[PDB]
């Protein structure tokens, strides 16, 4: 079985290049950050535009959801991370502290915690009622591409283009585990045992957290300079999804690493991709000379 994702919608606002799109947990919301230095959010399912969120003074690399679709937070060029309430689009809290750009950022599940990833080579856990930075970890020794909370919040995972992932315990900030080419994403499987990584020499690998093992290798796009997101789609056949720096989003079979679609569309590199928490529904976004981002269905 192969899927059929097929184009419904075109979102056109931002005015720079897309860095992140992320569906709100309830599934209601499709949350878009960009270098314009803007969060736009969109309705999921009719593409409409809701709102702009503003206040960050330079690009947004990224931008995450509230386990309860209430906050968002967004990474920034600016050496911050702003906490957002979605309802009135007004910033609660700037967490300050980083030393350089900030990259990437996450809640935890429980979402009393925020981690974010920086320029400045340090993973940051921050309490999101007070705005305080908790712990600082001297996780890499490069810029850090990705961090990712596993199911419980007990973990997270980091990747740098040090060539290195890690496993932290979120409560002590202590290194579980070291699982050479620059790692420009990672995140946790669903249920938390797998790590999905990628690397600027166009490679994916899905690894065995527990076992430390490569299980398999997902290859045929591009991705050489750009840290591209991927996914697990899992609401109906299991896939792995990516953006390309061939302007196309690839999907595979998980078990098998045949490529079964690519998504044809988009006149950049595909930066961000996601997957609809209930529905087989992507959002895919693109660099400057495209700027929009895409809404697809499939039937599987
Ligand atoms: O965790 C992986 C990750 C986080 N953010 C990104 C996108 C980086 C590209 C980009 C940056 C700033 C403006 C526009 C585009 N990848
Ligand atoms: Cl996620």
């Amino acid at each position: 079985v192969k899927p059929n994702y097929a184009l419904k919608f075109t979102l056109a606002g931002h005015t720079k290049a897309v860095s992140s799109v992320k569906f709100s947990p309830n599934g209601e919301w499709l949350a878009s950050s960009s270098a314009d230095k803007l969060i736009k959010i969109w309705g999921a399912y009719d593409g409409k535009f809701e709102k702009t969120i503003s206040g960050h003074k330079l690009g947004i690399s990224d931008v995450a959801w509230s386990s309860d679709s209430n906050l968002l937070v967004s990474a920034s060029d600016d050496k911050t991370l702003k906490i957002w309430d979605v309802s009135s689009g007004k910033c609660l809290k700037t967490l300050k502290g980083h030393s350089n750009y900030v990259f990437c950022c996450n809640f935890n599940p429980q979402s009393n915690l925020i981690v974010s990833g920086s320029f400045d080579e340090s993973v940051r856990i921050w309490d999101v009622k007070t705005g305080k930075c908790l712990k600082t970890l001297p996780a890499h020794s490069d810029p850090v591409s990705a961090v990712h909370f596993n199911r419980d919040g007990s973990l997270i995972v980091s990747s740098s283009y040090d060539g290195l992932c890690r496993i932290w315990d979120t409560a002590s900030g202590q290194c579980l585990k070291t699982l050479n080419p620059p790692v420009s994403f990672v995140k946790f499987s669903p249920n938390g045992k797998y790590i999905l990584a990628a690397t600027l020499d166009n490679t994916l690998k899905l690894w065995d957290y527990s076992k430390g093992k490569c299980l398999k290798t997902y290859t045929g796009h591009k991705n050489e300079k750009y840290c591209i997101f991927a996914n697990f789609s899992v609401t109906g056949g299991k896939w792995i999804v990516s953006g390309s720096e061939d302007n196309l989003v690839y999907i595979w079979n998980l078990q098998t690493k045949e490529i079964v679609q690519k998504l044809q569309g988009h006149t950049d590199v595909v930066i961000s991709t996601a997957c609809h928490p209930t529905e087989n529904i992507i959002a895919s976004a693109a660099l400057e000379n495209d700027k929009t981002i895409k809404l697809w269905k499939s039937d599987c």
